[PDB]
C-alpha cells in the first residue's frame, strides 16, 4: 500500500542540541552527588556565548562554568574557526540553585509510545538512518579518518513504504541529504565522495540502496565557519528528532534539562519500553501505546494500546497483558529504568529512542 | 471503541509565545513594506529582556524597537508587576538586515495535513477547546469583565472519546485544567469560580459538560507575577499546540519566524487545506493528508492520503480528486493562500489551524 | 587669590555605583573566607540585569547570586517601579573562579595623594559637602523620615574660594544642584523643600549657605523610574568621585573590583594616608604626595611632596619625615593599613577618602 | 626641582577603547545626515560580544550593524583568533532611536584646560610618547612592517623632570613598558628587539633616550589571543588617557558617546584651545585654565586661569586676554569649533588633545 516517508536527525554541533547536551550534562552533574537533585534547566548559545538559565534544587557542589566548557570540549569545539570554543566562549550563568512509589504524577499528561519490527531497534527505518548517518561522521571526526569534518551536521533520509496486512515495510531509500560543517581545506568533490563511501554505504543496508536513490551531499556548497549560531540555539527545539522523527504521536513535552520527576521524560520512555517489548514478544509488528495520567493520581489515567491490525491477540487483550507486566506508575518507572543515574547528556543527541544502552530500550519479559 | 485524549494551549503571555509572536510580528512589518522580504528571524525573552535574532534579506525601514515594544504591548505587558513593560524592557537587537509558480521546493521534506468531522472548525475537540479557553480569558481581559486576569495562561482539555465505523467521535469532557496569571488583590476562591463560570461554561458546549467533570483552576495556588520568565522564552518550542494538539503527525518543522518561502510553513497550512476541504466536501470524516517534497523539485514528490475508513471513495480515488483540485507547489500554494500578506502574527498563537480567517482554512470547492 | 571650584557624587543607586559596589561585594565575601583570595572582577547592569565578570583566584564557596542580590536590596531595590528588584532582576555571572613585607610593586606605577585643612575630614569642601548630601538623604530613606526618596541620585556642589599666601580657603556655596529618584505620590513642590530645609541645611554649615546661594533641586522636574539604567552602569567610571572631586591629581586607576595587591587601590589609600598625616601634623595646610613605583621593585621609586608654599619645613625636610614615619612598600601597606580586611564595599559609594572608619584615613603620628 | 612623572595609554584594540571609537562612530555617522543629531550611547564588549546602549534622538537612517562591525573591522580584527572578528562577533543593540548662539549651558559644570611648552604639541612629554608609542605600533601593523602587531596594546612612559623658575622641564626617559598583542609566530626576542629598534627609537627623540633608559618591553611575556576581552571593554573608563596623562586636573566627565551638545566634551575642548593658545602666544610656559558653568546661564560662570609663575603679565591680565580673544558660551563653542562635523571617532583613541588636526588644537591668534 505505498507511500514514502522523511526523518531527520542533527549532529552535536547542532545550535539546538548542544543546549539539549549542555542543558543535560547539568542534569548528570548533579545526580553523580546527589541522585534526588530536582533539575529544571536551560540553555541558550549563539557564537561563543552560552547562557545557562534555570531552577535547580539540589545539595551538590558543581562547577557550572567546568561542565558547560567541558561538554562544548566534548562536542568537538575547540579551535577557533569552528565557530565555538571552549576556551574562550562565554558561559553566562544565570542558574539558581537551593539546597533541601506511589508518588503521584505531577501535571495532567498524555505520553505516547511508539515501536515497528521493520529494524532491530524497533524504530523507523527513516530515523534510524537519519541518526546513524550522524554518529558514523562522529566516529570518523573523533578516529581521525575524515579529520575535515566539523561538529555540526544535519541529516534527512526518505525511504519508500510498502503496508502489508497489517503495517509498514521499508522498500528502498529514496534519497539522503546530509549536510556537515567543515574545514577549508577540504574540496566539495573530495567531501561528497567521502561522505557516500564512507559515510552512507558503510550504515545503509545493502538492500536498500539503489542505482535510483537519490544523493544531495553538502547541496548548498561550503559549510565552514557555520558553526554554532544558526540564530540561537535552545533547548527542548529539536523535539521530534529525539522520538521518532514524526511517526507516532507527540504531545508537545520536551526532555533534555527536565529530571526524572517530570513525567514528559520518565512516562514517555516508560511508554516507549512496552511498545518495544510488545514487539518483541511477538505480541505485534507496530504499536502506538498512549498512556495518559491524571493531576494528583499515580496509577495512569488509562492507558491505549494501538496496533495497526498487526496483533493476532487483539487490543483489550493486550492491555491486560500490559496491566500484567507494567506497572506505569512515576515513581515505579525511575526505580525500573534506574532514572536517578547520569546517562541523560547521551540522551541528549542522536536519538532518545532506538539504543539499546538505555534501560527503556530493554524489552520486558512479559508473561502474557 | 473508546479511548481519551488531552491537549494544551498557551496564553499570548507564555514565553515561548512572546517569542512567536514578536518573530512573526518583525514578519509581518517587513511584508507590508516588502512582499518579497525574505524572514528569518527568532526572539529569545527572560524577564524584562528580549533578544531578537535572525537573518533577514528586505528593502524596507523597520524600527525594531517599534515592533518588538508594541508587540508586548498589544500581549497586555504594560506594567512592572506583571512581568514584562514594553516601555522598560531591554530589546537587544542583534538582527542581520541586507538589502537586495514553479520555483521548486527548498529542503526535502515531508508535510502531515489533518482534518476530522468532530467539530465545525474540522479540528480535534481537545485542542479547539483548549485554544478558545485561552481565547475567552484574553477577551474578558482585554473587556474588562475579568480586571484582575494576566497575559500568561495555560490550558489542557482532556476528552473521552469513542470510535465509530471509522473514527472519532467526543464524548464528554473529562477533566479541564487551567492556569492564568493574575492580580494581587483577588482571591483563589473568586478566581476558580471566574474560570468555570464565565470562561468554562461560556465555551464548552453543554453536551459535554458533566456533573463528573473534573475542574483544576490554578492548582499550583498563585500565579501573581510570574508573567513571561519560566525562565527563558523562546521561538519554536510549542510546536505541538501550533497544529493539531498531537492528533495528527508532526515532522518537527517550526512556523513562526520563517517567511512564506519556506515549505515547512507554507506547505503545511496547503496540507491542512487539503485536509479540510476533502472532509468538508462529504469525502470522509477523517484525514491524514502526507504531502512530500524534493529539494530542487517543485511538484510535490508524492503525496498520501490517510483517511481511517471513514470514506467511501477509497485512497487513490481520493488522490485523484486532489490531484486534479489542487496544485500543491510552493510557488503556486503562496498564490492561491495569499502567503504574502501579514497575518502572521495572528497566527502565532491559540493556533494555526481551525481558525477560518486564515486562507489555508477556507475549504475549496473540490469538483470530484 | 578668588576662584570658584565644582564637584559632584551620586547616590549607591546610581548604575555605575551599583556596579562598583556589587563588584566590592563580592571582593568582601571572599576576603572573609580567604584573606589571601585574588580577586579582579567588574559588573555591568542595565534595567533588571546584572552581569557579573572578572577572574579570581580564591579558596571560599560563594554564593554570587546571593552577594549580587544582596547588594541590590541593601541598596534599596526591592520593589519593581524603582528600576531594580533583587528579586526579580536578572543575575547573569560569568565569572571565572580557581583554587590554588617585601613583595614587589606590580606594573610600573604613579599614585597620587592629597589633602588640606579646609575641612576636619581633610578633603575639598566642595566634594564632601557632594558626599555627605548624599549621604543623608540615604539616612532619610532608610529612617523613613522621607518615604519617597528612591536609591539613585547625583549632587554637584560649587563654592568659591580665596587662596591665602598658602592656599585654598572656602568662602561660601554659590550653587547646589541635586537631583534624586523618587516614588510617584510626591509632588516636586514638596520634594525641592525637603531637600532644602531636611538635606541641604542639615548638612552644610551656616557659614556657607547664603541668602544668595543657588538651589537646583530636581532641574529635570521628574525622576521617577529612572532606575538603575542611565544606559547601562559600569564599574570604575566613576574614578574622580571616588577621590577628591578633581582636586589632587589622577592617573586613572580604578579601585572597585580589584584586590590589596593592585597598587592601583592600596598605594592610592597609602598616599592619601601620609597626606592626611602631613597636615594633620600641623606641617602643612595643604599636599599633593606624589608616589612613583617600578614593576619587580618593592620600595616605592620616588616619592614627591607637593605643598604649595603652605609648610614652613620645606620639601626635602618633608621628604625625610615621609622617609622616616613611612614605609610604602606594597606588602607593608597592606599589612598597617589591614587590607585584607572586607571593608570594600562601604568604600564603594560616597567616597573612597575622606570617611574617619578607614585604615587609611587615621593619621600616622609622625614623630618629624 | 627635580621630580619624575609616568603617564600611559592604550592602543586601539584594548576593550575600552573600542567601545569609545564604536560609540563615537555612531555619532559620527549621525553627523554625517544630520548634524544636530541628539547622541547619547555607550558600548560595552566581551569576547565577540558588543553591546550598543544609548538614547539618540535623530532624523538620519544609520546601520548599526555596520557602523558597529566596520569599526572592529578597521581596529584590525577581522580573524578569529585574535579575540575578534567583525564577521562574526555578536553585535547586540539596544539602542533607542526617536526622530524629532546664546543657547545656555546644560549641567552645572566645571571644565579644565591644560598646556606645557616642553613639546611642540603643548601637552606633557609623558603623555605624547605615550600615545606616539601606541600610534607608530599602529602604523607599522597596517604597513605591514610588523605584521606580527595586533590592536592590543598599552604603554606607559616615565620621564624624569626639573623646575625652571616657572615650569616643567623633561630630562630623560627614565623607563618605557610597552605591552602589545601578538600572532603566535613570532619569538619574545624578535618582538622586544623590534619595539626598541622599530617602534621606540623611531618616536622617542634622542635627548631623552639614555643608556640607563629602562625598556620593560612584553613583560608578562606573551599577549596572543588577549585581543579586547580583559573580562569586559567599557565605554568612558579611560578618562585620563583622553586627557593629559594626570597633568591637568579633570573632573570625571567622559567624552566619547556624547554629542557636542555636552559641555563635558565641548567645553573641556574650549579650555585646552585657550590653553594652548595662551602658551603659543608666549603669554606663559605652562597654563591650567578652568572654565566654570551654571546650569541655564550661557556664559561662562567665572573662568581661572592658573600659571605656575611661567607668566609675566600675571594672572587678571591674561584674564581679560583671554575675556578679549574668547567666547566660551556652549553655542558659540561648537561654531567656532566645528563641532558639528564627524572627527568624533578618530578623537576616540590616541588622545583627544595634543594632535593638531583637531580645531581645538589650532592656537587662536590672541591680540592681547
Ligand atoms: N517538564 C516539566 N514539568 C514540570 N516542572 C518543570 C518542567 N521543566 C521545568 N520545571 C520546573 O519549573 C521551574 C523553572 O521554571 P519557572 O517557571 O521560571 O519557575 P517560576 O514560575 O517559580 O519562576 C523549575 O524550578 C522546575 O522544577
Ligand atoms: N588594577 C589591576 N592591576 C593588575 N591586575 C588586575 C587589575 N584589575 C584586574 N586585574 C587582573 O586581570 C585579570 C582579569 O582580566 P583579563 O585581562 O581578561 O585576564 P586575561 O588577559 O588572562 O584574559 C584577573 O585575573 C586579575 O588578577
Ligand atoms: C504557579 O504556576 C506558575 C507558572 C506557569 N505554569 C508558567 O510559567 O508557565
Ligand atoms: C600578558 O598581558 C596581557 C594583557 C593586557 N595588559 C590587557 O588585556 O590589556
Ligand atoms: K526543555
Ligand atoms: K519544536
Ligand atoms: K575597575
Ligand atoms: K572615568
Ligand atoms: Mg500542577
Ligand atoms: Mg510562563
Ligand atoms: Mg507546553
Ligand atoms: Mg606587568
Ligand atoms: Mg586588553
Ligand atoms: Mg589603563
Amino acid at each position: 500500500g505505498a507511500f514514502m516517508f522523511t526523518s531527520e536527525s542533527v549532529g552535536e554541533g547542532h545550535p539546538d542540541k548542544i543546549c539539549d547536551q549542555i542543558s543535560d550534562a547539568v542534569l548528570d552533574a548533579h545526580l553523580k552527588q546527589d541522585p534526588n537533585a530536582k533539575v529544571a534547566c536551560e540553555t541558550v548559545c549563539k557564537t561563543g556565548m552560552v547562557l545557562l538559565c534555570g531552577e535547580i534544587t539540589s545539595m551538590a557542589m558543581i562547577d557550572y562554568q567546568r561542565v558547560v566548557r567541558d561538554t562544548i570540549k566534548h562536542i568537538g569545539y575547540d579551535d577557533s574557526a569552528k565557530g565555538f570554543d571552549f576556551k574562550t566562549c562565554n558561559v553566562l550563568v544565570a542558574l539558581e540553585q537551593q539546597s533541601p512509589e506511589d508518588v503521584g504524577a505531577g501535571d495532567q499528561g498524555l505520553m505516547f509510545g511508539y515501536a515497528t519490527d521493520e529494524t532491530e531497534e524497533c524504530m523507523p527505518l527513516t530515523i534510524v538512518l537519519a541518526h546513524k548517518l550522524n554518529t558514523r561522521m562522529a566516529d570518523l571526526r573523533r578516529s581521525g579518518v575524515l579529520p575535515w569534518l566539523r561538529p555540526d551536521s544535519k541529516t534527512q533520509v526518505t525511504v519508500q513504504y510498502v503496508q502489508d496486512n497489517g503495517a509498514v515495510i521499508p522498500v528502498r531509500v529514496h534519497t539522503i541529504v546530509i549536510s556537515v560543517q567543515h574545514n577549508e581545506d577540504i574540496t566539495l568533490e573530495a567531501m561528497r565522495e567521502a561522505l557516500k563511501e564512507q559515510v552512507i554505504k558503510a550504515v545503509v543496508p545493502a538492500k536498500y540502496l539503489d542505482e535510483d536513490t537519490i544523493y544531495h551531499l553538502q547541496p548548498s556548497g561550503r559549510f565552514v565557519i557555520g558553526g554554532p549560531q544558526g540564530d540561537a540555539g535552545v533547548t527542548g527545539r529539536k523535539i521530534i528528532v529525539d522520538t521518532y522523527g514524526g511517526w507516532g504521536a507527540h504531545g508537545g513535552g520536551a526532555f533534555s534539562g527536565k529530571d526524572y520527576t517530570k513525567v514528559d521524560r520518565s512516562a514517555a520512555y516508560a511508554a516507549r519500553w512496552v511498545a518495544k517489548s510488545l514487539v518483541k514478544a511477538g505480541l505485534c509488528r507496530r504499536v502506538l501505546v498512549q498512556v495518559s495520567y491524571a493531576i494528583g493520581v499515580a496509577e495512569p489515567l488509562s492507558i491505549s494500546i494501538f496496533t495497526y491490525g498487526t496483533s493476532k491477540k487483539t487490543e483489550r487483550e493486550l492491555l491486560e497483558v500490559v496491566n500484567k507486566n507494567f506497572d506505569l506508575r512515576p515513581g515505579v518507572i525511575v526505580r525500573d529504568l534506574d532514572l536517578k543515574k547520569p546517562i541523560y547528556q547521551k540522551t541528549a543527541c542522536y536519538g532518545h529512542f532506538g539504543r539499546s544502552e538505555f534501560p527503556w530500550e530493554v524489552p520486558k519479559k512479559l508473561v502474557f
